[PDB]
C-alpha cells in the first residue's frame, strides 16, 4: 500500500507549494505547511487512508469550526495540556522555578469583565435557593512572600448546571466573570458559588469523536485565573475541588499537584455574621506566587482569539 | 527546543488518548487518531510551535470550516490531487489499465440535476448575449471500442463569471447542472456555455493563506464529469479547454495528458442550421472509456458527504 516514499512525498510537496511561489512569502507560514503537509501525506500512506477516510475527517474538521468546539477538542486530545508542558520544559531551561504552576486556560474566556478593588461578588443571585455560597480569597506575592498590591485577578467559572455565561445566553452577561484588583495587603475576596464540573455539548463533535475513542467528556469542578501585574510573569492557572469524582480523571488534563484547593465548610454564626451572609458557606483559600520577569525569562503570555462584551 | 522525544509524545497520546478508553472503542479512528496527534506533537517539537501559533492555525481552520473552504483548501494545497496519484498507484499495481484518466471532483457536486436521454441543454439563456455557445459531444465506450447505452454522464460546470449554480444563489437551481444518459449509439449530447476559469473568493480563507504562500488561487476552465454504468467502473474527470492562462498552472494540479480538449470554431451556415442555431458557436469533443468492473480491482468510487437540491 505505500505507493510514495518520504523522498516522493517532500518532492511532490515542494512542486505544489513551494515552486508555485511567485513574490514575497510569509516564510514560517511556508516552512510549517510544508511539514505539515509532507506528515499527513506520509500518515495517508502508512496507514493506507481511503479517500473516503480523509473525506470524513475534513467533514468532522467543518462541522467542529461550525460548532465552536476545535478549541474544546484541542483540550480533549490533550494538545492544550501540551502545550503546558512544552512552557514548563522551557521555563526549566531558563532556571525559572517557583510560582504558582501553569494549566490551562479552556475555550471560554470573555475579556470585559466588571473591574473592582479588592473584593467582588461574581454571581447575580439567580441561583441562591439551589447552589452553596463560596467564599474564594487569598493573597498575591512575589516568590519571597512579599505582597503585590495592584495585581489583577481575573476569575471565571460555572454555574450550578456546569454552563458559563455569554455562551450560555440566559445568563446575565458576565454572569461568574469577574476582574479583581488586590488591595494594599495584596488580598483579593471572590464571593460566589460552587462551581460544578460540567461535560462536553453530548450532541456536539467533540462528544461525537470522544465517543468513538471511548472517552468522557467531563472535567472537575474549577476556577479559572488570569493572574497579572507590572514587573511580574502572567499567570494562566485553575484551582480543582477535592473530592470531584473527576478531580484526576480529568477530559482535558489540567489538573496538577498544588492546583488542587479544599473547600471548607463555615456553619459557625459568629462567622457567618461577619460576612453578611444568613447561611453555611463554602470557603476555598487560593494564595498566588507570581514571579518576577528577567530578562532571560520566556514570556509566560499567549496571544489568542478570545471573546469580548 | 525538543522538550520531548518520539518515545515520550506516543507515551503521552497513550496515556491521553488510549490508557482513558472504557467500553468499545472504534479501532481505525483510534489509530488515525494517535497517529496524526503523535507527528503534530512531533512537528511542534521540531519547528518549536509556540502557542500563539498553534492558536493561529485552530482560529484559521475554524474560520476555513464556517465559510465551508475546506474542500477548496484540499484542493489547493495538493491533497486532492494526491489521493488521486494514490488511486493510480493501486490500480496500476491491480493492472487495471485504459479507461479514460481520472482526476479531482473539486467541492462544488450538487446531487438532484434534471436527468435526459441523449441531449440535454445545460443553460437557462440568461447569459446568451455575453457569451460564447458550446457544444459538448461524446461516445461513452469499453476498452475495446464498443458503445454503452443507459451510461449516466453527469456534468457541471460555471458560468461566464467563473460562478456555480446553488453556491452562487443568483443562479437558477441547477444551472449549468445535467445528467445525460446515453443514447442507443452511446452519445451524448450538451448545449450549454463556455465555462471561464475563476478564482478562489478572494476574502476568503483559502486566498487569504494562498498569499502567505506567494500563490495564485486560479483554475483554467473545465467540465466536471461522473460517468457511471452498470458493470463499469465510476469515472470521475473533466476537461480542459486548450488555450486557457492557467493550464498547466493549475491551483489545484487536475491538469492531465488525456484530458485536453481544443474548442473548435464553427462558422459554417449549413452547420449552425443544422444544430437549430443562429450564430457562429464553439464545439467539443469527449469521448469517455469505461473499465469494467472487476473482482479483483479497487473501488473507483468515493463516499463524500455532498451538497443536494
Ligand atoms: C488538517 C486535516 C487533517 C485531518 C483530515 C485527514 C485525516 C483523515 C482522518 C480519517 C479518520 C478515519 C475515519 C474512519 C471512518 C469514520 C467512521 C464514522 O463512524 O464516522 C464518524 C466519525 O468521523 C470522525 O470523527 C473521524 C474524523 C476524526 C479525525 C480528526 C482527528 C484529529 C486528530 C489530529 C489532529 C489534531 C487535532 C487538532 C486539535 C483541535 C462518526 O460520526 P461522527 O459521530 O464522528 O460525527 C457525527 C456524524 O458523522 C453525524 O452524522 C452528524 O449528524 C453528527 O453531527 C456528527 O457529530
Ligand atoms: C489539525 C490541527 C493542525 C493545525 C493546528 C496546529 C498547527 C499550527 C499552525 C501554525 C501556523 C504558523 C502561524 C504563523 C503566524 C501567523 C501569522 C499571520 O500572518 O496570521 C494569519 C495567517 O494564519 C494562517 O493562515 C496560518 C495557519 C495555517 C495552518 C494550516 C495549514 C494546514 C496544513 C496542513 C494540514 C492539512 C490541510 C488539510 C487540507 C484541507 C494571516 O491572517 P490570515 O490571512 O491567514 O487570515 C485572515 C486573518 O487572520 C484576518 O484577520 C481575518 O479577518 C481574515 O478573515 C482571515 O482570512
Ligand atoms: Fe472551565
Ligand atoms: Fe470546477
Amino acid at each position: 500500500h505505500h505507493h510514495h516514499n518520504r523522498q516522493q512525498i517532500d518532492a511532490l510537496v515542494k512542486q505544489m507549494n513551494v515552486d508555485t511561489a511567485k513574490g514575497p512569502v510569509d516564510e514560517r507560514i511556508q516552512q510549517v505547511v510544508v511539514r505539515l503537509l509532507g506528515d499527513l501525506f506520509q500518515a495517508i500512506e502508512d496507514l493506507d487512508i481511503q479517500p473516503s477516510e480523509v473525506w470524513k475527517g475534513l467533514e468532522y474538521l467543518t462541522d467542529a469550526g461550525q460548532a465552536n468546539e476545535l478549541g474544546l477538542l484541542a483540550g480533549g486530545l490533550g494538545l492544550e495540556h501540551y502545550l503546558d508542558l512544552r512552557a514548563d520544559e522551557a521555563d526549566a531551561k531558563a532556571g525559572i522555578t517557583g510560582g504558582t504552576p501553569r494549566t490551562i486556560e479552556g475555550p471560554l474566556y470573555v475579556a470585559g469583565a466588571p473591574e473592582s478593588v479588592g473584593f467582588a461578588r461574581m454571581d447575580d443571585g439567580s441561583e441562591s435557593d439551589k447552589v452553596d455560597t463560596l467564599i474564594i480569597e487569598g493573597t498575591v506575592t512575589d516568590t519571597e512572600g512579599n505582597i503585590i498590591e495592584g495585581a489583577k485577578v481575573e476569575v471565571w467559572h460555572a454555574n450550578s448546571l456546569g454552563n458559563y455565561s455569554f455562551f450560555d445566553k440566559s445568563q446575565s452577561d458576565f454572569n461568574l466573570r469577574r476582574t479583581i484588583l488586590t488591595d494594599v495587603n495584596g488580598k483579593y475576596v471572590a464571593l460566589t458559588t460552587m462551581p460544578v464540573g460540567y461535560g462536553c455539548p453530548p450532541e456536539g463533535t467533540t462528544q461525537a469523536l470522544l465517543n468513538k475513542l471511548g472517552r468522557h467528556g467531563n472535567r472537575p469542578s474549577h476556577v479559572h485565573y488570569f493572574v497579572s501585574a507590572p514587573g511580574y510573569r502572567k499567570l494562566t492557572t485553575q484551582f480543582n475541588i477535592e473530592g470531584d469524582e473527576y478531580l484526576w480523571d480529568d477530559f482535558a488534563f489540567a489538573t496538577r499537584d498544588g492546583l488542587v484547593a479544599t473547600a471548607t465548610d463555615v456553619t459557625d454564626e459568629a462567622e457567618i455574621a461577619r460576612r453578611e451572609l444568613d447561611k453555611p458557606f463554602k470557603h476555598i483559600t487560593f494564595n498566588v506566587e507570581l514571579v518576577k520577569e528577567a530578562e532571560a525569562a520566556p514570556s509566560s503570555e499567549v496571544e489568542r482569539r478570545r471573546a469580548s462584551a
